[PDB]
């Protein structure tokens, strides 16, 4: 029902040994691109994070995808 | 840097227990007046939403206000 917090997303990545620095460098992104997606909706960055967690972005961000 | 999305603005209002239906009725607005401001710039309606969130509209819509000159 409620969106994941930045702290939920980061922790879950750390569970699988991923970092935002590492996941940004890998996909060729600017630093804040993934960090900003923790607070403010950006579909293409959310698809990258969802797939890193074997998920659909709609399950991490149910509200973001309902409020559009 | 980038403007807030409709989903960012809505969510933030819901955080404080506000809805667009409620905020429209309060300020005497037509339904779509606030909804349209989520997509397309309208200064006086965005000033209303900013103040509901203890903010300046320039922080919610940095691009709209930079893309005005």
């Amino acid at each position: 029902a409620q969106d994941w917090h930045r702290a939920d997303i980061v922790a879950a990545l750390h569970k699988r040994g991923i970092t935002l620095a590492g996941l940004s460098r890998a996909h060729g992104l600017a630093a804040r691109t993934l960090s900003n997606a923790m607070e403010r909706h950006y579909p293409r960055a959310e698809r990258l994070i969802a797939q890193a967690l074997d998920m659909r972005p709609e399950d991490i961000w149910p509200q973001r995808y309902r409020n559009k």
